[PDB]
């Protein structure tokens, strides 16, 4: 079917799958602090905990970190812990050494969310411009600041953001939000700072900017995912220019098999409101029709007055998006922008995909320890949960950026090692029931290795639930 | 291309068409009902001005009716003059007769935009019930409201409908939006109280709540386009719903050729700021990728704080979704959702379109007088602007919802009958040169009669610009 | 692509694919019966012989049967053995001489009296059919030779004869097959001769039946009868030669194993163009079904005598292929022929060229788009194996199969490479024949074990697929056979690298 | 759809279309020169008539040429009259007794010696190629006759003349036809000979040359030059018929009016198994570029002799069609057979079978999809046109056209209805008869006006869509022209009802 044809046919009436297979993203804040409100996200839908580093002590963060644990293990659940650095920002005099042999007599520089606008006329020496208010405002103290034309001579990683990455290896994060990604070799900078001890901490490029768009091939390259960080990169580039810079990111993150999280102002209005704008609940459906698997939340729970109530939207709108989707066509289209030949695991995860939808498979289950095979049965796209069986609590963490997947932890130390695969699978199966997913008589694909192969996947089953 | 394909190849920062294609539907308010005002918003890129009779004095929208006309023939504008009904509305004891006899001990009566909750206990007699605050709130006098449950027995056209439309009728407006249309027959109430005075306006139905969903196709089939009104919708059905709506009301109208209005809080924070918010952005482009013809604005230019820019904005989130799409892959799933075999009329339509693509021609000429073949034209969805010669001006102003289209008018009664059609193609090419789509040596198509034929265009040419 | 966009980027001088997938099958004769013809043929690309038992004592299919097996063993080949019944099918008697020759506007005597059977004549002469003269009545028309001899029927003369009248010159052969299309044949669909043959066969362990003249699923039925609780294991492949077989073709593919698309008499019953669409239709509908497939008679025809073929024999060929069928056919060309070698070999070379020439991954696509949802496991498993193999270009897919049911229902799916097949039944080996692309391997488990594992199997195909070029170590192959705990059906599969 | 799941849901039993779009090329010879047989032939549904230059005096053809004429003129029709030169072709003398019987194992003399071009025997016989002995060296083979009789090169015995071997049984008839496959063959592309028989067609009024051996667009060019500014109208078909031909085949098609694949000689000079792939790449090809194509050489080779074809002559004819031919062709069967009527009404018989069996707006798209844009006006309007037929089912597309470009420019996009070309050219009534669907009438000016108004003309093209039973008051047409300023090209699309 024609996306025409397609949307023709949809019910609207009839009742719809209730498993959520995209990811809510929440910034806490002091609405968000607290355990008991961290409780309540859980159980609203949160999946990510944001640590927004452009503000707040290491010390404020850190009652974060405690209270989310505290949470989190109360209720059982699995929360990526995210840690979004303050990169090369710019506040207010402005924060900005080269900012006269910088910017030219003409250009623009917006200030406070891209409300003021300033054009720049002539230098006056070595520290500032003299410039022309183009509407009236009031201004506070330290407010943020875009320099749509010229490319910034600030460090990717500076040195408060060594010591924030530092921080963050130290309190075991499972990821980073890297604002203001411009190239891959930033990218490699972050890889950095982050060190031997950091290594197997995502790191996920924040395009904020004309550069990173103009870069993303490299940065998707050299990241473990992206996101969409329509805040900034409204104000660096024209508003409305940033609807196909979310497509194009999307998209290649989605061909790439990397999460990749939308961002900014989805359900705006809910801070203040108990419903959202018809504006707002379109912008959610649409991120899941582009193929985002995380949606994200910054005021509306950092500092809101609605933050359960909009989190609950947040899963409401992407539990109808998902179910108004051909999610076959996106397999497909997807698994037509690989190159082939395929590596073995690749054609293993395709496939198992393939028979996903060829038996109508209630759930899919897969072994990964580090992930990988995680994110490469979820880069397909089938129409089901997948269960992932790891090794790793840090893996049940990171999963939670990725479409469709809960993860179930083994432990190989306390349980045995499992060469066959068989306590894991039944593990994931038990799993599955346990969630609802399935019961008796259904079938589950299943992937992981065979008892010869080692380091991936290279095996597909196709099993009965007893 | 697949969708996923296509949009991983979007440029972003190349530059684009300037020929928008989409329609702007603005209502008209103490902001913007000065003269002054209204040719701000002719300049901005409003095509059609809305009266909302939910509002005001025949006396106040008299005022409208005056100014616009004086602010469109300064400019030499066409610009559609809609009536947007009352209908069977509810303000506030709430103004509903068979209230008790009519909502269920269980059920919910949202009120003031959908803000407040209440839950339904028992019947206290014949007048009205005892319920339950959910959420507490201020309420002034005088606030809309709305019963999810029950079907609500009040008329489809009012007595103050009667004497809005037979107003209507006497001032000349082009278009009516009817509210609250729940069936086909509905329809044909609105047509009858317009009577044979007012049988060449155009009705669009609004579709606002459960049944005007469910009854969408004969809706469609017995109205000359759609509004999808999620305002109303919003509060009527849950939030969510309302995305999967859209796309189902958007694609029906796109199948029958019929135009489509996507209205309500699309740029809603520039009611009060000078940007709007990331997700407002993306629903105006993405109602343009759904296939609407017309987005519309309510409060941002009826009482907003920034009229030229909010309609401003619109124009320019139109053009780069118009650039963004596959247009060719519309008019191919479109074309292939006709049945064979098709009438000459729209063989001829559809072939002209086919030509625009296979010749790239940088303009459509389509002689209609009804509005039938332009609107005939615009159902394939070209890439390029249709002009329309006409020899009504009431066309020109109808034609004002339709993608795409630039009406010109050939005044027969002074320049003569034109059988052979040259008058009237001549005016067309010169409008699109006037226009600066076209310039000496540029391919064009050319759509109207054979010497023959009468009543239907039964012909296509291909023609170079002299 | 389009048919269009590819075949204008078609190569005619570069390199081609090496592994022949379609299978080739020879009918036994004169030219053919020796083993040293055998081993001949088998050589040249035989991959299944078929007895025609219109023709030849038991004793004489007995010969058959055993310098095939005597050829086989000498050259280590899996030869499926078929027996094509006689069904209710009219022939001449004997001519003097040995032949008779007819030229148009002569009268001749046609009868059904059996002391006419032997000394046939310019005047008289014999066919097997006792209701003659009730069933074809005056104005209609016997065919003779493939319908290549036109008689009008004048008059009847007797019980026993009609006076016809002929219409082209012909030159008449000793027992030629005759038709009377516009006729109820009063005739069994198993007489009591077919009975005893194909008793017969199921004692000397044939492998499958062509059987002709195959209307209804009832008649499939029949044969199955036939072959009895003994012969339940032996695969029926029923022959569509008439109106009332094409009409009934989705219920004859229900009941049977296969399809030949039997030509020769096809192309008289029915209009001859009309053979074109009917070959289009079995062979598609076979390819749906999964179930195997030939197509036959007259394929190669002018190489009974010569050492090439025609043009016309050679696109016949091919687009045979491009149908998609699994097997093409030989039967004067190999049975009485000159050039048995020769013209296998050609097929052998035609086939190829088309298998190149062909887009697989959209065959393969085509015939996935056109099964119901959901699948068995058995067919996920198998389906996206094949889907595997193109997104690896793997270079051979392994599938366990002891009845064959899992290896037909791999080479269902049109994979592009070799498929080998390990199974533990010798007759398997040789049924497998007729299925495009399998190469079977046989597993000893008597003498050697049980193998849950699978390991053994594995191995032993994979080892099949080194000796038969496919592969060295590096290479990648898809396997497919079942888990540990499952029996009965394959519900897994491996990419694997070759050790 | 695709290809699988139309083939499964074609019909058999069902009425078919009773238009035939496709179009048959019959040679002339014995059996058919006489007004009789044309008339015959004519009925039959021969569209052309083709003259082979590579036997008989110009004399000879001028009764055909004068035949033809009279016959089509008693019978209304348009029929293309093509001239098929001799070529660099390399055929053998006379033998006594008019043939020679060759055994295996036997040597026989070669020679180029004109002396013995009247004296063939079992022992010596000659060969038109003076530098014989000289390019064909020991080890090579000579073939003859459609490539049947293969003779090994023994030595060289003199300036004149190989001792060859043998390889198999054939009958040698005068003046066959050799090929020298793996050699240079030191000869014109144009003889003096071929001069003189082409500047005799242009005399003649032929409409079309078809062009033996053509191998390069300069030889294209060559033919072109010879045909002289007289000759300026009349098409070059070049015939495939090597190596080189298929390689250059881009070029060809460029130079050329249109193509046909001679497959007697490919088959010879190519192996036979790779004529399949070359005639795929040049039907595809000359769909792509809108020039006609016609495959060619033993069709329908058994109905020389028999009343009745082949299955696989069946099916290369039906499969030609599906490939996308223009026409198909015949020679041995016309030319010298006993059925040179029932012949050429198998093939009509067979075309329609096949052009019904087609997808006819899968085809029309796969076109479409293969075209540059931006088009050229013209292109736009036609194709439109071909799409505006599908939308409305309609009965039949008329378009305008003085040389035919136009005509052949709708026929390119495949429309499944009869297509009328009102022409003011006798000549290019002639000419469409190797284009797909055509029907040409003709309007003469000079006798009735300008018609700028295109009504005239317009009529005529209704009224003949009546006449051939296409349209009835109320069918809908597509009608392509010019409007009332352009000149040169049509840029205009009309879709009008029946009056
Ligand atoms: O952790 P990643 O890289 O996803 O790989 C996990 C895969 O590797 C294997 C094989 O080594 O892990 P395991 O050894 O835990 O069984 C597979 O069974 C499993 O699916
Ligand atoms: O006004 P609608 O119904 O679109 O029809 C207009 C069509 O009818 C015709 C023919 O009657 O109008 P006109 O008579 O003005 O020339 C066409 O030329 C023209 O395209
Ligand atoms: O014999 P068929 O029906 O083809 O099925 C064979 C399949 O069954 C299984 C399991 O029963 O056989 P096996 O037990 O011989 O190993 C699979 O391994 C094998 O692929
Ligand atoms: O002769 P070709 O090149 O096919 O083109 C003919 C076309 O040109 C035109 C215009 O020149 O011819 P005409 O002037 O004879 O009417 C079209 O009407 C006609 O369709
Ligand atoms: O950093 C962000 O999230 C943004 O600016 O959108
Ligand atoms: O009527 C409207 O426009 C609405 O409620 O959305
Ligand atoms: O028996 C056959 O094979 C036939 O009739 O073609
Ligand atoms: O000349 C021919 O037509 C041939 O060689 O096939
Ligand atoms: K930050
Ligand atoms: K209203
Ligand atoms: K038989
Ligand atoms: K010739
Ligand atoms: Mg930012
Ligand atoms: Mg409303
Ligand atoms: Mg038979
Ligand atoms: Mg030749």
């Amino acid at each position: 079917m024609s996306q025409l044809a397609h949307n023709v046919n949809l019910s609207i009436f009839e009742p719809i799958s209730h498993h959520r297979a995209n990811r809510i993203v929440c910034t806490i804040g002091p609405s968000t602090q607290s355990v008991e409100a961290l409780k309540g996200l859980i159980r609203s839908g949160m999946s990510v905990a944001r640590m927004n580093f452009s503000h707040g002590s290491h010390e404020y963060h850190q009652t974060t970190i405690n209270n989310l644990r505290a949470a989190a293990t109360e209720l059982g659940a699995h929360i990526g812990l995210a840690l979004d650095t303050k990169g090369p920002e710019i506040r207010t005099y402005i924060e900005y050494p080269r900012l006269s042999i910088t910017v030219r007599p003409g250009g623009f520089i917006y200030i406070d969310d891209g409300v003021l606008s300033l054009k720049v006329l002539s230098k006056e020496d070595e520290y500032t411009l003299k410039c022309y208010v183009n509407n009236a405002h009031f201004l506070t103290d330290r407010k943020g600041c875009n320099l749509p034309g010229c490319e910034v001579d600030l460090p990717a990683v500076s040195e408060k953001d060594r010591e924030d990455l530092k921080f963050g290896v130290e309190q075991g994060i499972d990821m980073v939000f890297a604002s203001f990604i411009r190239t891959a070799e930033q990218v490699q900078e972050v890889r950095e700072a982050l060190g031997e001890k950091g290594k197997d901490i995502l790191i996920i490029s924040k395009i904020e900017n004309h550069q990173g768009v103009q870069n993303i091939d490299g940065i998707i390259e050299a990241s473990d995912g992206i996101m969409v960080a329509r805040g900034d990169l409204g104000v660096e580039i024209p508003a409305e220019k940033v609807v196909v810079a979310q497509m194009i990111l999307i998209s290649k993150c989605n061909v790439a098999g990397k999460p990749v999280i939308c961002a900014t102002q989805m359900l705006e209005s809910m801070t203040t409101n108990p419903r959202p704008t018809r504006a707002e609940v379109s912008d959610v459906a649409n991120a899941v029709f582009n193929g985002a698997d995380c949606v994200m939340l910054s005021g509306e729970t950092a500092k809101g007055k609605y933050p359960n109530e909009v989190v609950q939207y947040m899963a409401r709108i992407c539990l109808e998006a998902q179910s108004a989707t051909n999610q076959a066509v996106m397999f497909n289209s997807i698994k037509k922008m690989q190159k082939l030949p395929m590596s073995p695991e690749e054609a293993v995860c395709s496939s198992a995909v393939n028979s996903v939808y060829e038996v109508r498979a209630k759930a899919l289950l897969v072994l990964s320890n580090s992930g990988r095979s995680a994110r490469l049965a979820s880069k397909y796209r089938p129409d089901c949960p997948i269960i992932c069986a790891t090794t790793r609590m840090r893996t049940c963490r990171q999963l939670t950026i990725t479409r469709s997947v809960d993860a179930v932890f083994y432990d190989a130390e306390r349980y045995g090692e499992d060469e066959n695969k068989e306590k894991r699978v039944q593990l994931g199966v038990d799993c599955a029931k346990k969630k609802g997913y399935v019961v008796p008589g259904d079938l589950m694909v299943v992937v992981h290795a065979d008892h010869k192969v080692k380091g991936y996947p290279n095996q597909t089953r196709i099993i009965y639930v007893s």
